[PDB]
């Protein structure tokens, strides 16, 4: 019934631009995808502020929440959440760091960089249905930080209902795949389920990371959408959409180095 997504948009850098995967070329395609596949609300990873402004401008009808992970204002990568303003209101929103001091910009446990989870308390403008939407990007080095981040996020899921026990959706780039201990940490308490396992219908012609290679295949999934067990998950899809650029013959290009994960859930 409603469509949610998780999409790592890939931080802008000159090195991509050089290889022909520049942000300026990708982002217009990303935005088209968001509009065509009708994402109602989606978590993004890796955007600098200027990337968020580009996307906001390409997406009339959408707004976003979430602060920079470096200083909690505008600096650094965001775990930004985009949403259609005609479908959802924000009741409350916030951000916490994946660390022992979640309230402030900080690194956690054995991680090498600061990591942020951003969240919204949303209300469906049509049906009044209310829910929590979380979105994060995990550390690549800190294995303990990833396991602890999972328990931390689940604690936050109990604290943030504003008085209710709200159902939760959690998107993100979890860095390691479904065979890891941090994945099991998310699903082991009965508090969240993997959309991939729970969906009525599953369309998955690939895993989620592609490395800007249009010919890659993996069974690994490092981008997940986890939902409270009370959600009906009607459909799960990996979108393998590609655009083309003139070679130096055209060649296939991925809009990001991940594929988006699209989930349809009943509200
Ligand atoms: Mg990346």
């Amino acid at each position: 019934s409603l469509t949610v997504a998780s999409y790592n948009l890939r931080n802008a850098n000159g090195s991509d631009s050089a290889r022909g995967d520049g942000w300026g070329q990708r982002y217009p395609v990303i935005a088209q995808m968001v509009q065509y596949h009708d994402f109602d609300i989606f978590g993004t990873q890796e955007c600098f502020l200027h990337q968020l402004k580009d996307m906001k401008e390409a997406l009339p009808g959408y707004d976003y929440i979430g602060v920079g992970r470096d200083d909690g204002k505008d600096k650094g990568e965001h775990s930004a959440i985009f949403y259609r303003t005609d479908k959802f209101d924000i009741v409350e929103k916030g951000d916490f760091w994946l660390s022992e001091t979640p309230d402030v910009p900080s690194k956690g446990w054995d991680a090498v960089l600061p990591r942020i989870c951003s969240w919204g308390h949303f209300k469906c403008k049509d049906t009044g249905f209310e829910f929590l939407f979380f979105n994060l990007h995990m550390d690549h080095i800190g294995k303990k930080a990833r396991v602890e981040s999972a328990f931390l996020v689940q604690e936050k899921m109990k604290e943030l209902g504003r008085g209710k026990n709200l159902p939760a959706i959690l998107t993100g780039d979890f860095n390691v795949d479904q065979t890891h201990q941090s994945y099991d940490a998310f699903v082991s308490k009965g508090v969240l389920c993997d959309s991939y396992e729970k969906c009525d219908y599953r369309y998955a012609l690939n895993g989620t990371f592609n490395n800007f290679d249009p010919n890659s295949f993996t069974e690994s999934r490092i981008d997940h959408i986890f939902v409270s067990p009370s959600f009906h998950v009607k459909r799960y899809g990996v979108l393998t959409d590609t655009y083309r650029s003139v070679r130096e013959a055209y060649e296939a290009r991925t809009p990001s180095d991940h594929f988006p994960v699209k989930v349809e859930l009943v509200f």
